[PDB]
DNA sequence: GGGGGTAACCCCT
DNA sequence: AGGGGTTACCCCC
């Protein structure tokens, strides 16, 4: 990995929530993928950086499958850094070896575009080590995996594979590393697939006992995979769950729910805790809010 | 008028809860029902010949909301239906009443609307002199069209009844003066769902004070919809829920502060009634209650 | 038949 | 740029 030679790091991961998959009818400039810390205090892109070696480098960037034999995604990457077609690239000059991609898209292709758009891409691989022609039988082969490739594929998560290249023996830069998958990025308009967050809710304390019933108003969540976190910031790190069932979910926008019991019953002072949304699947949070017992 | 044989909608078609349907989603999703359908005893549009009795043919077929009643975009589909988009029942001479019990509204795409458009009014325009007729006026019937698409409301149609009698020369060319019924809205169209109330967290409140409730409801517009709480007529009084647009949390939730009670210190708590209301269309939601205390 | 939900698109500020 | 909402489509029971 590391004494194998010069490899690429990834310094600063893709956002892996809250970000929107557009279609190309949406438009060209919604804005770019940020990087996995950023905010609107201070931006972030996802970067990456060569190791072990200084010098003209070209790194290239393109979206792979979230299954790990890592192969080509039906979207494509859009942006200032991209080609016609032709997949977005960066460019290491000696003195700094990091790469950010800051304007970023994900081009979404419609189902009904998904086949053509992945067989004009798999040719593009047959021709890229492998020789230069297809046989009719080396074409309906390639179709085979189209078909077998669109039945499995998530068009809502992605991966960015950083591809590093240096001059060859030309000084044309196709003598490649070791490519870098990136951490997997979810399509905000999936349904309930973005980031959790808490609007408001109805109630703001209730009795140490629990049992007290919450409306919860929420952005978009799934009503299967969605639950109310209540903990505290300390060494006993205690937790206990809102109660809920599926219909208590409402449309996707708001739960209502019953506090659990707090970990103790005779408080002689009123204590706050925090409360959160979580992901069943995922650990990912909401910003907690805080909930007083008495 | 009794001036001669005429048409009278016996059943105008319901007005709201029907949903208009693309080709893609199906050909047998359910009938237009009659204004006065119910589970059990279902009733279709009905219209009958008077001041006539023997054969005649009735067509139905979709025209504008717009007064001067023109072809609409959208076409009726279903068992009674030649391609053209126009249904047929045949009056025998014994019952001179027609229902049509089997009517869908075919929605057409705005991509579709033109060609659909140009389509229907050329086969209007086609009786005279057809072959060089066409050619010559057909920049200018597409001018029509275009200036009929971006007026022409695709969540709102009105059934047109054309009855034809026997002209024994030839035949059934013989034309009544058409009927056209009251509107009907496209269930689909967020202006047209059913205002239905789920939950709310509060089911009384002071009377003669607004307390903040918050209430679950069906996909509502933000600058549509207001909350009306009533009595059985006692002064025919009225008030509203207080919330801005920001209160309506994504169309499905309203934050909202109920309103004082006309009559402040009531002997003992009063039970009222509150419903969604839309502004504009005069449709509300069944009601919940809610009881004014002291 | 009759729904409920997801996918593609539009357009405001 | 970043949304919020409508339009078109799918598919379960």
């Amino acid at each position: 990995e590391t004494a194998d030679g010069p490899y690429l790091v990834i310094v600063e991961q893709p956002k892996q929530r809250g970000f929107r998959f557009r279609y190309g009818c949406e438009g060209p400039s919604h804005g770019g993928l940020p990087g996995a810390s950023s905010e609107k205090g201070r931006k972030t892109y996802p970067t990456v950086k060569i190791c072990n070696y200084e010098g003209p480098a070209k790194i290239e960037v393109d979206l792979v499958t979230h299954s790990d034999p890592p192969r080509a995604h039906a979207h494509s990457l859009v942006g200032k850094q991209c080609s016609e077609l032709g997949i977005c690239a960066v460019s290491v000059g000696p003195k700094d070896m990091t790469a950010q991609f800051n304007n970023l898209g994900v081009l979404h292709v419609t189902k009904k575009n998904m086949m053509g758009t992945m067989i004009q891409k798999l040719q593009r691989q047959r021709l890229r080590s492998r020789p230069q022609g297809l046989t009719e039988a080396e074409q309906r082969e390639l179709e085979q995996e189209a078909k077998e490739l669109k039945k499995v594929m998530d068009l809502s998560i992605v991966r960015l594979r950083f591809s590093a290249f240096l001059r060859a023996s030309d000084g044309s830069f196709s003598l490649p590393l070791k490519p870098v998958i990136s951490q997997p990025i979810h399509d905000s308009k999936s349904p309930g697939a973005s980031n959790l967050k808490i609007s408001r809710m109805d109630k703001t304390a209730g009795s140490v006992r629990g049992g007290d019933e919450v409306y919860l108003l929420c952005d978009k969540v799934q009503k299967d995979d969605i639950e109310v976190r209540f903990y505290e910031d300390d060494e006993n790190g205690w937790q206990a769950f809102g109660d809920f069932s599926p219909t208590d979910v409402h449309k996707q926008y708001a739960i209502v729910f019953r506090t659990p019991p707090y970990h103790k019953m005779k408080i002689e002072r009123p204590v706050t805790v925090f409360l959160q949304l979580k992901r069943k699947r995922g650990g990912d949070v909401s910003d907690s809010k805080q909930f007083t017992y008495y």
